[PDB]
């Protein structure tokens, strides 16, 4: 049992039934006055996602395309809120804890991943600074009470080559202590030219049940990045259309090997602490401690040569990065009738510490020719050195009660955050700091048809720190969220179908902005995002299963300082859509056969917010084939292929502006080897 804190319900094929991140307690989605999303395993293995963000691709109200084929961060833009993207990611309830003013931004492979959760819209009440799109809570994978043992291999294009291993089971012969250790080796080259991407990874963890009451879970999770693939751009000009020739810059350019680093080491370690004292009265505590080292060395363009027509100008970023972050969660929870309400009351108490010690640098490179480049000209001419110490504290109360009366599913929700942040510059000793409290608050309603509809509003919260400064140095004041959401959500009681609508109005306030020949920015920006989400998980046939959405997004900078007012962010497409399947045999001559399929659309976008260029949609398509070598004889061994981006499309993703255009990935095979035993 024990709800809080935990997902429970059940899970089959690509349909979950409850959700913890919406209520930080165990709540069936179709109770629950937000807008879900829940990706399973299966779904992860089955699309052949290699990161969280790819994972993402066949869910609505998300765009996964904002550095392209980029593989070095997890990007996930949430009902078209971009800008620090970087942040939306939560590990076991806790924020990742990453600096988003950095390069030390942390990513979770999915290999570690029971399962990811999508929480839509401003969500701070109970999780504090956040984004107003949403927010992203993955589940690791947990010691199994039953033995259990996986190798997995697997091999592809772009020289992709990955090994790893899950092993889980009981200890004792009681099975009240039981183990989970998982192992990763994987690497890949990219369709870019003199890039590498590479990891390895551990993860032990450790059940221990007291009594009846206490678990306890100890978990460690240790991960190397000695190459961090790429993560550049390329103008407008040569991609979008054609540059001086019908010269376009391929898929497959790069910046200056050589000087060519990306090491990312993460070291995590944390425990999860679960105690019921009650029938009534039940006890949590999440605690997990980060530390990280990042090293970079980049070359990259910026701009066509002014001097030389074919020629990229170069500039350069160097990083040494040391980050040190502790995060505990204190949750209280007390279920209780009061006559005919029956209450689900949860009081907290989060603690996050943040240190960052950042040596930056930078300076001036060589020209690059776009279409046959000559490598080797790594010489830099370095500007003055930029390095800081960056300290982040928050400190949250949270209050919360679900009431459930007659079949109305209510969700009345009240934060307190304090919030301290400083930046000492140490290359100058100047010390910014500022410190202040923000309140938020949600509230929903949701009326349970004993069919299986639910009719349900929202009303919710956000804030987060601002990522600029009046220029006077100090901060400016945290952007607020705030959303009214309207959704419609159906399971038939029985089916393994699952369909929803959202309908949602957002508003994000204290935006900076600045005249385009000002110093100084200042806080009187707005951007609004409204839209509608569609959803469905169908099961037929007991072996055909299927996943199908659609995005309609209207977000605009409904007051901007910098002759943008009226236009839509670059990156944020109007309408996506996307639809998967699979089916299986299970008898005949075709038994243990798997074959699956999908498709999706991304809309236009633009590539700047000025509004001026436009970056071609696309539709890609995925495909797959999977037999269970059991039926041969070979019990617990199976086989897939997988392809992605199947007709190989070539095209921009998406751009940051006109001078950064990101190429999607190219056509990705697949092949993988599973045993257990
Ligand atoms: C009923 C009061 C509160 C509940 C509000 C939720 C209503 C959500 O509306 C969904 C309506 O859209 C259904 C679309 O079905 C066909 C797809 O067409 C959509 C293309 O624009
Ligand atoms: C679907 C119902 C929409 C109601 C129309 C909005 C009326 C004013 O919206 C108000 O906004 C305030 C701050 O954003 C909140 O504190 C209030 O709860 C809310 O009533
Ligand atoms: C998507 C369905 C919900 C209807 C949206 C209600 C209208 C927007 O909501 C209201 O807008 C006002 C002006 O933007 C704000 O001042 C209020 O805080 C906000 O509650
Ligand atoms: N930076
Ligand atoms: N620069
Ligand atoms: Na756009």
């Amino acid at each position: 049992v024990f709800a809080l804190g935990n997902n429970l319900g059940s899970t089959d094929g690509y349909l979950a039934t409850h959700s913890q991140i919406a209520t930080k307690t165990s709540k069936p989605l179709l109770e629950t006055s937000q807008t879900v999303s829940v990706i399973t395993r299966e779904q992860i293995d089955d699309t052949a996602s290699k990161t969280v963000q790819q994972a993402m691709r066949y869910t609505p109200g998300i765009f996964t395309g904002q550095v392209g084929a980029s593989n070095r961060y997890d990007y996930v833009v949430m009902r078209g809120f971009a800008d620090n993207s970087v942040d939306n990611i939560y590990l076991d309830g806790l924020k990742a804890m990453g600096d988003s003013g950095t390069f030390s931004s942390m990513q979770v492979d999915p290999y570690f991943l029971e399962r990811i959760d999508v929480l839509k819209g401003p969500s701070s009440v109970l999780y504090g600074r956040s984004l107003p799109g949403g927010l992203v809570a993955l589940t690791s994978k947990k010691p199994l009470y039953e033995d259990y043992r996986q190798i997995t291999g697997s091999i592809g294009n772009m020289g992709q080559k990955e090994m790893g291993f899950d092993f889980s089971g009981p200890l004792d012969e009681e099975k009240r202590i039981a183990y989970r250790l998982i192992g990763l080796g994987k690497g890949s080259d990219t369709q870019f030219d003199h890039v590498k991407e590479e990891r390895y990874a551990i993860a032990p963890t450790l059940a221990i049940d007291f009594s009846d009451d206490t678990t306890l879970t100890l978990q460690g999770y240790l991960q190397h990045d000695p190459n961090g693939g790429y993560h550049g751009g390329v103008p407008a000009d040569g991609t979008l259309s054609h540059h001086n020739g019908r010269h376009i810059s391929r898929e497959f350019f790069d910046g200056e090997p050589s000087k060519d680093d990306f090491d990312r080491t993460q070291r995590m370690f944390g425990y999860q602490l679960e105690h019921r004292i009650d029938d009534v009265w039940s006890a949590r505590q999440n605690f997990r401690y980060l530390d990280s080292d990042v090293d970079l060395s980049q070359v990259y363009a910026y701009g066509w040569s002014a001097s030389e027509p074919n020629k990229l100008n170069r500039y350069f970023s160097g990083a040494r990065e040391h980050l040190q972050a502790y995060i505990v969660d204190n949750m209280l929870q007390a279920e209780f009738a009061t006559g005919a309400a029956r209450h689900t009351l949860l009081t907290g108490l989060d603690y996050q510490r943040r240190r960052t010690v950042v040596d930056w640098r930078s300076g001036s490179a060589s020209a690059l020719d776009a279409f046959n480049p000559v490598y080797g000209d790594d010489a830099i001419s370095y500007f003055p050195d930029d390095n800081h110490t960056r300290r982040l504290e928050q400190t949250g109360v949270y209050l919360q009660d679900l009431i459930d009366i007659d079949q109305w599913r209510f969700s009345l929700g009240l934060r307190q955050d304090w919030v301290s942040v400083t930046d000492k510059n140490r290359s100058t000793g100047s010390k910014a700091d500022d410190d202040w409290e923000k309140f938020t608050g949600r509230i929903g309603a949701l009326y349970l048809f004993d069919n299986g509809l639910a009719p349900y509003v929202s009303y919710s919260e956000s804030f987060n720190p601002n990522a600029y400064s009046d220029a006077s140095g100090t901060p400016l004041a945290p952007t607020e969220g705030k959303q009214w959401e309207l959704g419609l959500k159906f399971q038939a009681p029985g089916s393994n179908s699952f369909y929803t609508a959202s309908l949602f109005h957002i508003t994000q306030e204290n935006v900076a902005s600045k005249e385009p020949q000002d110093n100084f920015y200042t806080s009187v920006g707005e951007v609004r995002s409204q839209g509608l989400e569609l959803e469905a998980h169908t099961q037929l046939s007991d072996n055909l299963k299927l996943l199908g959405s659609y995005t309609y997004t209207d977000i605009t900078y409904t007051k901007s300082l910098d002759g943008n007012q009226g236009h839509t962010p670059n990156q944020a497409p109007k309408h996506m859509a996307s639809l998967w399947a699979d089916y299986a045999f299970d008898a005949g001559p075709l038994s243990g056969l798997s074959i699956g399929g999908g498709a999706r659309y991304v809309g236009e976008t633009w590539a700047d917010k000025e509004n001026t260029l436009r970056v071609p949609d696309y539709t890609l398509v995925d495909a797959r084939i999977g037999y269970d070598l059991g039926k041969l004889g070979l019990k617990g061994l199976d086989v897939s292929l997988n392809a992605n981006n199947l007709l190989d499309k070539d095209y921009v993703a998406s751009c940051y502006s006109l001078d950064f255009c990101y190429f999607g990935e190219k056509r990705n095979v697949t092949a993988t080897v599973n045993y257990q035993f």
